[PDB]
């Protein structure tokens, strides 16, 4: 598998990061898994989960109404733009952020939490010393090579995604909500999911940025085996490189 991933990376003209955790036995498949990559919109999982954590101690939080103003709109707001002049609840914002990658929704989550550094503190509270959120959307997607802002490593994000969706991080109702959200993602068809058997159940969150940065983080439920957690991060040397969902599908196929 390592030679395959190396050849994929070489042909691709970029930098590939993979971390697979097989929860059957905690074995792992790692490729540049301790290297930093810009998370892009995969960071939205952490923001949504931070709000879910708060909701463990505030039974009214998810139904809290948030005003959506025309000035809130940014580059991509497929759900929030339907609600300008109206409200969305925090749950609706979590769903939009995760399932459509609505950037206004992400920003509402960040603002509710008190800014990017609060998302980082939430990651720390889960045992993730690697994640950092520095900016709002869409500037968190600049993905400049070597820029530490808005980065994590494939292994750190695989570990934390496992903890969030299958493990210790959230109380049960909140864990289940996060899983429901990820399973209902609409943006990932061509990424990790395209490299897997069609009937495996998947929850995932994609991201795309400059430098052709193309990411997906997934929890995978095979029909007859324990879950897998897979992070596929990819980035390229040139700022206007095309995004490459297909590389993520290829990586997923290789490691499964
Ligand atoms: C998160 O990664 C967001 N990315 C951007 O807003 C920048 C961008 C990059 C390329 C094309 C359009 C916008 C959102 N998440 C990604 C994703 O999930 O792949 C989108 C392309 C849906 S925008
Ligand atoms: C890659 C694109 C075809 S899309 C990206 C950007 N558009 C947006 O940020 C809005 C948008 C976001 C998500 C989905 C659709 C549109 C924008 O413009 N971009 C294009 C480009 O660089 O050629
Ligand atoms: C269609 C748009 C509203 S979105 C597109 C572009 N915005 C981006 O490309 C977002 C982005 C920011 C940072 C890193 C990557 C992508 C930008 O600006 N764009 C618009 C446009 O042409 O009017």
């Amino acid at each position: 598998v390592q030679q395959q991933l190396e050849a994929l990376e070489k042909s691709s003209g970029g930098r590939l990061g993979v971390a697979l955790i097989n929860t059957a036995d905690n074995s792992q498949i790692l490729y540049r898994a301790d290297e930093r990559f810009a998370m892009c919109s995969t960071s939205k999982v952490m923001a949504a989960a931070a709000v879910l954590k708060q909701s463990e101690s505030d039974k009214h939080l998810l139904n809290q109404r948030v005003e959506i103003k025309k000035s809130d709109l940014v580059n991509y707001n497929p759900i929030a733009e339907k609600h300008v002049n109206g409200t969305m609840t925090l749950a609706e914002l979590g769903a939009a952020a995760l399932q459509y990658s609505d950037n206004t929704a992400m920003n509402k989550l960040i603002a509710h939490l008190g800014g990017p550094d609060k998302v980082t503190a939430f990651a720390r509270s889960l045992g993730d010393e690697t994640f950092r959120l520095d900016r709002t959307a869409p500037t968190l997607n600049t993905a400049i090579p070597g820029d530490p802002r808005d980065t994590t490593t494939p292994l750190a994000m695989a570990q934390t995604l496992k903890n969030l969706t299958l493990g210790k991080a959230l109380a049960e109702t909140q864990r289940a909500q996060l899983v429901t959200w990820l399973k209902g993602n609409t943006t990932g068809s061509a990424s990790i999911r395209a490299g897997l058997p069609k009937s495996w159940v998947v929850g995932d969150k994609t991201g795309s940025g400059d430098y052709g940065t193309t990411n997906d983080i997934a929890v995978i439920w095979p029909e007859n085996h324990a879950p897998l957690v897979l992070v596929t991060y990819f980035t390229q040397p040139e700022q206007k490189a095309e995004n490459r969902n297909d590389i993520l599908a290829a990586a997923a196929k290789i490691v499964t």
